[PDB]
């Protein structure tokens, strides 16, 4: 009566909805992504169409609740996540910008005005956008941005002078959610759009790690901004760190899909790849390798159940995020990275897809707060003494 | 809003009762355990009266429906494991034999004149029982035991010639379950009483683990068993399997109570302590760890509930318990071994405590299945295959 | 005093012309090499150029004494991979198989008339050779190849069939080292050139490992080689696992140059980068790290310099490379891997060349032996069982 | 023609002298020491013979040139703690301390007139020993401890107020080198003997490591020190850092005859020991381990080797030592704990001693230097940033 596919038993913790939602989507990724994956990783190419194709499924931004949103459950939200990554991570982490740090800020920290005029047409996927808060200088530490905007109190604008880079979607995007340090001293939030003059956003390139997304750079030549794209809710890293802890609860979840089809994909190659005459999964060693990446994976997924319903219930705290994405993303790597020593030489080839998942893990685990950044969080809330600098 | 001695809110996730229950023997084992487990550890000291007490509580066999048992929930059984062994292993092992391996097996696989004869008696407290399972060239592998029981026509009996070692609570035990092989082929189980001719169990000396817990041999020469002593319901490995499975879902939650004392008391004494100026707590190396502790804890304990919940459905299976106690078991020992490396050179000392628990947990991650034993287990559900003998 | 670029002073251990040839080498790699290698790996393009070149130098098949070789130390073959692999492995990894699957068998099991006709050709750099041993079915277990050489008594000759998979330099070599099962039970050695009827050596695509390297396939479909072209020396496994046991002492050295590079990289990016206002090297985090790296580095180059020492004495065993190769290419992975996450976002760009090494220290952790497959065989030396098989 | 006993053959690599000092002292040790350490270490006794017997020996600090000493080289001094360690790190310890705590600093820092009134009384074991430099608040940090020593003009002494815990002999010993910051800010050496009024050095209880071992306290009230017992040649940390360091050098050898008792018992149980029908050496999962032992314990041994030479030579630096002092001991402990496992249940009984090895090496490796303070040493070496305090 014991399933490994689900150890736990997760499914029936989950409501016909959920359930209905997951399975619906599976269906998508694994008729329309997993097809294309392959070569759009191999030669770094991004279909813009999969923004509109998963526009339509109306899985952009679940969980608002109107302006043609699904309003669903955080834990369906998860769920998502989790589909969407078992195809290819770079795929999640388009969907995870869109939904958890453009959509979402708008939503929470914009104006009706901006809301009507643009949360629509993301959740239709009829605009790309994207993220920009990291700088050439400024990562682990956003207090140390050098992204400025100057206040014009004749136009009624903001001049903005900086540049983001490690952006996700800035090289297609259409709408551009920016944060820069005012004048005042506080940091807000501003709506840019492809065309303003003075923005640009190049590609990056040289990536070998969620190379089916793309990446660019957002430079900022005195970009003038009308007083009617500032984000009117954020005042402070408040408003950024919200969101991320949206995203970060999504890619706890996500990166579980991502280790789940490296645990498949082991298995199966160990009872149909043989050697010394039986097959792999017959020896000790790799037995207990599959029992390894089972037990992680089972702890990650009920925790994440459970984080999933605390915050739906508005009783989610940031460093709750902090500890399943830090775990989560740590897990999944070693995972991966087991599967690839598993399927020996032929392990190294994207034609056997997990190489190219322990790559993407690579990312994933750095984005979004470090491993280590997310200790020091965890420790600060532990001990009450913060240890980020000196 | 987060607290980090619940992160992930396990409270609102029991019921009133649980979380009584919980209260009530918490305050049990602090005002009366802990009180004496400095020197009842240090010089080998097993108060039988432990026993009498938790038996008053009404704590033994909790699960049991009837016979003067509480029949309170899984999950309550394993809130008072973790309790007890937040104190001391050794104590929450005599209390998982008691419940799980002695008057669990009467309870299942007996007939109810052995019922009506024992369990009252076992619920009191006035009958310390034991499992006679392992033998000296039999551990992991219990279809080698070379216990026999053979029988007499006439009489209406069984001889039974063997011996057991590496029992717990045998020394100064009223009732045995041993588990012998038969000319049938089939393994049953028996009830022996102290005083039955040809039966000793001298204690086990040396031990460094588990010291506050008495410890054994069963030596049956030629011991005479009447058949109304035999437990009519097991007729192979399946009895004392069934048994194990029950005692293995309170030792994964008792574990977690062992690494949680270990956490605080790290925690306190990164605050109390000061090197080079300031608090252990400030340096990064220190929070870090910390870190991992309460993480690892965390997605154990909310695998148990789960479990336990399962459990009183009657949808556990063998190997989700196998995938608990391996885990918790193997995380605790690690979170026990960071503490004692975090207290410095008072870390050695039994005046704090850690080094206690440290090796406590060397044996628990040893018996009732090693840590790779269960690999093998789940490694066996997950292919199909068997990797145990060649 | 101390010297982190040689903590235990392994200089005094080299003789001065082990210290001139690393040098020498040493400069042609940085100047010829390491500025060709970002878009060679980026592009999958080998430059076979580079076996003419390093034919001049002389560093083909150094350990040779005569033919036009070098006839210099292990310890010297070992120095010369390690320059070579602090650029890339896909690099060394050429020169393994030339120096030790090629040049070496030719040298040790051929014939006069080959050993003329060949290693001066091959020492020059003007054939570029291959090593034909792993199949599609088999890998770890050579005893399980299918290739299969049939005689013709008449001809004076064998006609071979089979595939060859997973080949370095079988898509641009002249002369294939390959091994296949006689009628007689015994594998021997045959040398194959391209053009050879019946033989092709398609390109294997989709690599994200040792990219700047080629690997393809040797499918021999009824090729017909002449009774010279037989390794008259080789009648076994013997045979093959000789000249295994030569690469595998390179690639012990290579991998450390691999590692020695992400520490250097890594280091230096800790004292440039800042975050929070002082340089990332200021962290506990950060600089635990570098420490792990340079004692996992010191240990296994003062170990690789032993076993050098000792094969020039006739006194290396198989076992001290299987210790060493397997310890060195699992560490230098953790090393690469450390080294990527912290350079953070920067950390997954080639333009960093620290991912390179971590994908390529994944295949070489693979081939010539995995990091499990090298632990049977200590195992089977340690306990004097077997292992492999049940 | 590979031995598991000398994989990369040490033996060749050792003097005639130092394999005949080993070989003797390894006969005295194996007949004298081993029959004595179940009960010595199970009751907490310390043959205070020992010293004595050592002393006949010439073993006591034999590295030192004349009075009395052997004058041996580091690496005898290195083989001799390692064969001391095999049987027990207790053992060693106060051989440790004799030698390079004691009588180093009285011939490096002390006058003529001292060395030649305690160095031969040292040499000969006619008196016990101790290092006085450890303090309740003050552990990692030295330049913190509490302990002055003022001037009296008048009388030409010291008067020394302090308290020094966790030191190894103090409660049998007869010269006490303790260490005390004076008023003119530097820190100095004074030698006491038993019977100084105001001195007094009860023993420490509770511990469950080294047990076999005297450990206890200096109390310091008032005690009058005339100023020949000044050693005159230590101002500052210098002084017993630098003893540190030649204690830290014997205790990365001496941990490895640790380790190997640990992997010798386990290579033995595994073949001896049988379950599943076949010896335990037969599985995949141990044979993993033991070969994972023999990796690092032949790191360890041939860098020891190493700056052992360096050493004798005055090339070795502080750094050096506490490279292998962290690496060795840190590995021992993960040896002692899996041979632990590898026992099952007879693995807790001192009766097989592993426990007692898994236990000692948990105090070695905290002091003399804690695993992370040893990196963070390390890291100011490789970045030239401190990073100890804020
Ligand atoms: C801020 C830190 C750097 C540390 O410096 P500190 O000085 O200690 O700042 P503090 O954190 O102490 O204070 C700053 C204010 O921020 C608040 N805060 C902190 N954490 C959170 C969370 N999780 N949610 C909401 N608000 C939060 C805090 O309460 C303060 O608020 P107010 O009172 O309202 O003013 C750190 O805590 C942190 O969170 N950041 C680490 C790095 C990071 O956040 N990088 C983001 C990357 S974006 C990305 O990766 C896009 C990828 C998407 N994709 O999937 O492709
Ligand atoms: C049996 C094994 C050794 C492996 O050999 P296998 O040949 O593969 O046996 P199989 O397991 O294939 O078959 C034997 C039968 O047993 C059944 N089985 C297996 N696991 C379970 C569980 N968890 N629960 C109930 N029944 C179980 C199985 O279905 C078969 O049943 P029937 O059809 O009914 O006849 C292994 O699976 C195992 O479970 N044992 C490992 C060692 C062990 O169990 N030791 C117990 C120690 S007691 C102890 O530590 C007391 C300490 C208490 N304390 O807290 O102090
Ligand atoms: C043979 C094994 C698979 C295990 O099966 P077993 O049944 O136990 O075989 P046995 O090993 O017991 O017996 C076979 C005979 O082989 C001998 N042997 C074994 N090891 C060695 C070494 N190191 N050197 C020389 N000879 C050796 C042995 O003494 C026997 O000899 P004779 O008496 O002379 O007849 C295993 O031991 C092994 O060595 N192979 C594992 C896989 C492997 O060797 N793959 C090679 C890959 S090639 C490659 O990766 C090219 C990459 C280059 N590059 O850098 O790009
Ligand atoms: C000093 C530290 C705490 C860090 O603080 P810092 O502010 O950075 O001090 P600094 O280290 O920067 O400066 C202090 C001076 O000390 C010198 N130093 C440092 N390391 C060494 C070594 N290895 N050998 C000789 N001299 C050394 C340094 O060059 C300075 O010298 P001068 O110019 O001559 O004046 C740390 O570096 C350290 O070494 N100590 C850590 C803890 C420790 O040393 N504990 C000792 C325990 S005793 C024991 O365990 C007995 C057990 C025996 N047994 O076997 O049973
Ligand atoms: C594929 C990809 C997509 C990305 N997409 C986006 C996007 O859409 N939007 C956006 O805003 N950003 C984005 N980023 C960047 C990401 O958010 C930043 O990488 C991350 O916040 C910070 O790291 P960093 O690159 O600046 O490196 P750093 O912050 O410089 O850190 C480097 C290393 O140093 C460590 N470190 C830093 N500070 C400390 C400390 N105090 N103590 C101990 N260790 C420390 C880190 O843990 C890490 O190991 C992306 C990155 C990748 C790689
Ligand atoms: C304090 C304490 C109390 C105990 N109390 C009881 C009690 O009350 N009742 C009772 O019946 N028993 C009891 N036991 C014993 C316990 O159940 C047995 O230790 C356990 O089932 C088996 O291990 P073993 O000691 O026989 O060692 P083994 O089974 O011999 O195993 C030794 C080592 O070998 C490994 N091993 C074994 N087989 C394999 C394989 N096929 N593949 C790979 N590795 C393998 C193990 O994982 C372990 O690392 C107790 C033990 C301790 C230490
Ligand atoms: C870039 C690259 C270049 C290569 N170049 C060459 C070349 O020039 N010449 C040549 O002959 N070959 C070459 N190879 C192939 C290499 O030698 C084979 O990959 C290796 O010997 C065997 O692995 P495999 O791919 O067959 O996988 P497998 O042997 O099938 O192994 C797969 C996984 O199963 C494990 N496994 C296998 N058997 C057991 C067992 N009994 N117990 C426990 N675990 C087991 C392995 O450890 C591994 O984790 C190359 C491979 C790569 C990736
Ligand atoms: C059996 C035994 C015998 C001993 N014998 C002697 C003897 O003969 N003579 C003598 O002088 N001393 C002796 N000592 C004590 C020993 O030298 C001290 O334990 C050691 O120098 C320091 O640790 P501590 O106990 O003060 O703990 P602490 O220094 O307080 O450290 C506690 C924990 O905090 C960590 N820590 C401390 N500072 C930092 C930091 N800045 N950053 C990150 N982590 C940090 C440590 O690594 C450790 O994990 C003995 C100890 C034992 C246990």
């Amino acid at each position: 009566e014991f399933d490994w596919q689900d150890p736990l038993v997760l499914e029936e913790q989950l409501t016909t909805d959920e359930i209905l939602i997951r399975d619906t989507f599976r269906t998508y990724c694994q008729e329309r992504l997993m097809p294309r994956i392959l070569l759009a990783n191999r030669n770094e190419v991004f279909h813009r169409e999969i923004i509109s194709e998963m526009g339509e499924l109306g899985v952009l931004g679940p969980t608002i609740k109107g302006y043609g949103c699904a309003g669903v459950s955080s834990v369906a939200y998860g769920l998502l996540a989790r589909e969407l990554e078992r195809v290819d991570s770079g795929y999640r982490s388009a969907m995870s910008v869109q939904s958890s740090l453009v959509m979402h800020p708008i939503y929470a920290y914009g104006s009706e005005e901006q809301r009507q005029k643009y949360l629509p047409q993301l959740a239709k996927g009829e605009l790309l956008g994207c993220f920009g808060l990291t700088e050439p200088n400024s990562g682990s530490d956003p207090s140390s941005m050098e992204t400025r905007a100057h206040y014009n109190s004749s136009n009624k604008s903001y001049t903005l002078n900086g540049t983001k880079t490690w952006i996700t979607n800035s090289p297609m995007a259409d709408l551009f959610v920016v944060w820069a340090r005012c004048e005042d001293g506080c940091i807000r939030g501003f709506l840019l759009e492809k065309g303003m003059r003075g923005l640009s956003a190049p590609r990056i390139q040289g990536k070998f790690s969620l190379r089916a997304s793309a990446t660019g750079m957002i430079i900022m030549d005195g970009v003038e901004v009308p007083e009617e794209n500032v984000l009117p809710g954020a005042s402070s890293l408040g408003g950024p760190f919200g969101c991320l802890n949206n995203a970060r609860y999504g890619i706890a979840w996500g990166v579980l899909g991502a280790s789940e089809f490296c645990l498949h994909t082991a298995r199966q190659y160990a009872l149909d790849r043989m050697q010394f005459g039986v097959p792999l999964a017959r020896n000790q060693l790799i037995q207990k390798k599959l029992a390894d990446m089972l037990t992680e994976i089972t702890l990650g997924l009920h925790a994440c159940l459970q984080l999933g319903r605390l915050k739906d219930q508005d009783k989610a705290a940031p460093e709750m995020v902090s500890l399943l994405k830090r775990n989560n993303c740590g897990k999944a790597l070693d995972i991966a990275r087991q599967a690839r020593d598993m399927l020996g030489g032929n392990g190294i080839s994207d034609e056997y897809h997990v190489i190219r998942h322990a790559m993407n893990l690579e990312a994933v685990n750095t984005y979004e707060g470090t491993h280590d950044i997310h200790a020091l969080i965890l420790g600060r809330a532990i001990t009450g003494i913060q240890a980020f600098t000196a």
